[PDB]
């Protein structure tokens, strides 16, 4: 009915906020976690590429919060433009915003009709252009690599068959095309993996993440904490590998996961994996 930010206390405790400190909330969203950092006395530089989240966040007029519209893969550059080279802590709660999920017009849901857009921000071609133009081979690779889709070729072929008939324009048309090609699927609706892959591709999520992570490690002041909450297999693996290969002190050998109570209350929270590391010296 409101939804407490995922792993709120765990994330904040790991950030070890101290009054006067400066923290980066790299995925501001509705500012749920940011509010917690402000409450603990830290200042927050919050980034978000979704124009609707940026507008909303600013409309909250929270003292101590600086909102930056932009992609976290430009973190170092944007902090430098605010006159900041080091920060005390960094948080990233990955995924789409409330608007992305509750506003069918953004085209993120295979269940709610809307145009195939899927861009969290305003950068690059839409999912519509990707599904109507990528050659079969490229399409299948995208589904396989970014969606871990076992029936990548079969789905890609169905998408090509349909688009050669008429442009694929809506989430529900794409979802039905994938559903007809796959049929029953135990794990989740047959269109889920395809939608996830297209979302990752359209937003170049994995590379943006890898770039943000290395810049985050660099700008952390001594003893500062990098805290990331991952929600799907591919991004959690990127976070896990980065942290262990980074040289940072890994604080969470195993990811922190929400209690069944939190999982019960907030479904989105069920696949959450929180990992953190510390900058030393
Ligand atoms: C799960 S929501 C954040 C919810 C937030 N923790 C709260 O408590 O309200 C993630 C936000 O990250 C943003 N986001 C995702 N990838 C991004 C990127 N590469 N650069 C900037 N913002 C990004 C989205 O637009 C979305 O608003």
């Amino acid at each position: 009915m409101t939804h407490v930010p995922v792993l709120y206390q765990e994330a904040l405790d790991l950030l070890a906020v101290r009054p006067g400190g400066v923290y980066v909330d790299a995925t501001l969203g509705g500012a749920g976690h940011a509010r917690g950092i402000l409450e603990r006395g830290g200042r927050v530089i919050g980034l978000d590429q979704d124009p609707e989240a940026v507008a909303r966040a600013k409309g909250l007029h929270l003292p101590g919060l600086t909102v930056v519209q932009g992609n976290f893969r430009h973190l170092k550059r944007h902090l430098a433009a605010l006159g900041v080279e080091r920060v005390d802590g960094i948080l990233a709660d990955l995924g789409v915003s409330s608007f992305h999920l509750d506003d069918p017009s953004r085209g993120f849901s295979y269940q709610k009709e809307g145009p195939l857009d899927m861009r969290m921000g305003l950068e690059g071609p839409t999912a519509k252009e990707v599904v109507n133009r990528l050659p079969l081979e490229a399409l299948a690779r995208l589904l396989r690599e970014l969606g871990e889709e076992p029936q990548a070729y079969r789905i890609a072929r169905a998408i090509v068959a349909a688009r050669e008939k008429a442009p694929i324009e809506t989430t529900t048309q794409l979802a039905e095309i994938v559903r007809k090609a796959v049929g029953f699927r135990r794990a989740g609706h047959p269109a889920r993996k395809t939608f996830q892959a297209l979302r990752i591709y359209v937003n170049d999520e994995l590379n943006a993440l890898k770039e943000f992570l290395e810049q985050a490690a660099e700008v952390l002041a001594p003893g500062g904490r990098l805290v990331v909450i991952a929600f799907h297999s591919l991004e959690d693996r990127v976070v896990k590998r980065f942290l262990r290969e980074s040289g940072l002190k890994v604080l969470t050998k195993k990811p922190l996961v929400p209690s069944e109570k939190e999982a019960a209350q907030n479904p989105r929270a069920r696949s959450a994996k929180l990992r953190a590391a510390e900058k030393e010296a």
